[PDB]
């Protein structure tokens, strides 16, 4: 059931699958939402060991399930990549400035 | 214990982690309380160093504990971001033209 | 004090109790009162995220201070479920058409 | 995860990168910051084997991830020359005197 524990947030498997899906979708169509345009690139700078390769793209996943639509992202984040592969669930919970940690 | 100081007000981590979470869920849903429509946008004019990234919104904190629900904000805000992070605290008191100075 | 802000009305934790107690016990004896029927079954067409199971249902507060009993219901509804547990505040003003916004 | 070890104090390269980048950023400038005017002329007292050619500058890296910017300077320091490349990560830890020792 907890499959990604972002802080106090809890993410089932089906959570993150569906909010990757709606954020591929965007990046795919070349479609961005909120004041930060998500999906954006993710350069990686905390330098997290993902198994899969780059480029990567963040996309917030929102506690309530709802799927992002440009209002207020939170701080949790999927992460994935170009053959929409999940790389990894990542948020600012927990760490300082603007930078992430990863949900465990 | 006493984390935060605006002006005579005492406040501890807890005390600026409720206030934050009322302010925030009103901010993801949309929806504000009082005259001046908390939380809404601070844009920041005096300048405070934010580790944090903009947008950034005010939300009033209450010296009593109690969470604010549409009466008189008094002095005292905690500033936070669109990813729910903390940005300050900061109050109105010792500050010329009622603008704001940290609380410290 | 104005513990719930519907429109221009407000109400305090009494209010609420005192109409709440009035709507379950009619409820319980299986009886209603009013032109539509009250208290009877609050669907949450407008899916609101209750801290309280449901079923839900609705019964008016009244501005005055009164008790409903079968008069003219005004725009304010307090919301319960089976074990008597307060759901919400809830208002017709400020919404569009029939539905409801929360009282803050 | 542990690219450079100075005493107890363990720096990735980008720690080391981010500190460097400030540090020529004012010498550049022909800016000082800190009571030990930093950054400033390392003359290799020490007689590291750099493989960079001087003249060198040093300038305080702070465990605690922050750039430095006037205050106490702790026991590190980013060697980096005029071309903007790094010399050596060095520390006061373990050395005796005001002398330095290489973080491996
Ligand atoms: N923390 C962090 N921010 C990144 C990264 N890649 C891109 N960013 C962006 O770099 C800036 C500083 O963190 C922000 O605009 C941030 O976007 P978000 O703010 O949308 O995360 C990354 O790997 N880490
Ligand atoms: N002192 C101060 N007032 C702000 C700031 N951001 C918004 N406001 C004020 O908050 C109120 C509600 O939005 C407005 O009066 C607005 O001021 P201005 O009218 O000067 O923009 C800020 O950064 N500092
Ligand atoms: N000091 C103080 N400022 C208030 C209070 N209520 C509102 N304000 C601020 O005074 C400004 C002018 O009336 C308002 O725009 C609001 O700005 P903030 O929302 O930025 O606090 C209060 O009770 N005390
Ligand atoms: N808006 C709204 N009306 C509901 C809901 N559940 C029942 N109703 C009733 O559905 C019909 C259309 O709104 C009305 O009879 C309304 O009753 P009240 O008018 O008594 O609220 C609900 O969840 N939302
Ligand atoms: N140990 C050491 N100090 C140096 C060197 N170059 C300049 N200094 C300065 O020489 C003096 C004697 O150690 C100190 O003021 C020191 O500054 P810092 O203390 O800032 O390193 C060097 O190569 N080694
Ligand atoms: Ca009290
Ligand atoms: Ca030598």
């Amino acid at each position: 059931a907890c499959d990604y524990t972002c802080g106090s947030n809890c993410y089932s498997s089906s959570d993150v699958s569906t909010a990757q899906a709606a954020g591929y979708k965007l990046h795919e169509d070349g479609e961005t939402v909120g004041s930060n345009s998500y999906p954006h690139k993710y350069n990686n700078y905390e330098g997290f060991d993902f198994s899969v390769s780059s480029p990567y793209y963040e996309w917030p996943i929102l506690s309530s399930g709802d799927v992002y639509s440009g209002g207020s992202p939170g701080a949790d984040r999927v992460v994935f990549n170009e053959n929409n592969q999940l790389a990894g669930v990542i948020t600012h919970t927990g760490a300082s400035g603007n930078n992430f940690v990863e949900c465990t």
